[PDB]
DNA sequence: TTGACTCTCTTAAGAGAGTCA
DNA sequence: TTGACTCTCTTAAGAGAGTCA
């Protein structure tokens, strides 16, 4: 269908349209206590959102271009990977936010990969806190940390080993 | 059921079924290169599974026994739980195999704690390898690693910053 | 061709409840 | 009373597709 001009196009509309979306600057914890800086580009709470972009769910939304009278749509923060393999390992890939901001579309902060590896990164301990991504983290993750856990493991009787 | 003396007869019983279920032993990574055992108490792979136990889904079970002549239920990894609170921070408490071996049943390799928790566990390095899970982990999570991500943050033109 | 809404689906860690015998 | 099945739901990281003007 598209060809590879058609689907550069694509990506080139959709950089100039998330480029003008707001820059919010955020100080975010990079693991071994040191703080970093990122700089998201956050798209807007409510329409209008940008040229081509619609809300598909609370935090879901989707690009749209029509080319020789068909349209064509996209998840909104899969634009950046249109030219990558879709799959690796027989898993479906996806956008990934390395800034852990929804509504961010900067493509420094994406990348695309399993979902498996995307949640993942949710725990990590940050890019200066041991992380072992292959494609290194921006940040610790949001949820990395001791937990809080109710009840650990315990037994009443003598059943049972570790 | 709703008496204290109730709930302690509900785990002793389950105790001592799950106490009667094969035990499997299985060697673990326990991150740092370092290697451990765990005894795993494996629910069998079909009927019939022991008293008071069924299954609801390919791999959930649920547990239950008739009190006052009524019929009292619950997710079959749930019952060592049920004297603690149901709810942290808003969040539901759910029992979590440290073990991540679903079939097991053995509440020595058990936690409760919230979903975001539980599922954090899959990636962390594991008890010797920089685990901070106030309640410890027992090995390193199953998706630990490097990933296998496909495309990493990049732009075409020149609109963004990280 | 475009915007602003609408709907349902996937995954893998987890759940509750009803139908029969 | 107990067993063996059936069904759908929750969450938070992600998706595709329809309607109307
Ligand atoms: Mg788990
Ligand atoms: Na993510
Ligand atoms: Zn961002
Ligand atoms: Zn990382
Ligand atoms: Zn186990
Ligand atoms: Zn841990």
């Amino acid at each position: 269908a598209l060809t590879n001009a058609q689907i550069l196009a694509v990506i080139d509309s959709w950089e100039e349209t998330v480029g003008q979306f707001p820059v919010i600057t955020h100080h975010v914890p990079l693991g071994g206590g040191l703080q970093g800086t990122l700089h998201c580009y956050e798209i807007p709470l409510a329409a209008p959102y940008g040229v081509g972009f619609a809300k598909n769910g609370p935090t879901r939304w989707q690009y749209k271009r029509t080319i020789n009278q068909v349209v064509h749509r996209w998840g909104s923060h899969t634009v950046p990977f249109l030219l990558e393999p879709d799959n690796i390992n027989g898993k479906t890939c996806t956008a990934s936010h390395l800034c852990h901001n929804t509504r961010c579309h900067n493509p420094l902060h994406l990348c695309w990969e399993s979902l498996d590896d995307n949640k993942g990164r949710n725990w990590c301990p940050g890019p200066n806190g041991g992380c072992v991504h292959a494609v290194v983290c921006l940040r610790q993750g949001p949820l990395y940390g001791p937990g809080a856990t109710v009840a650990g493991p315990q037994q009443r009787g003598s059943h049972f080993v570790v």
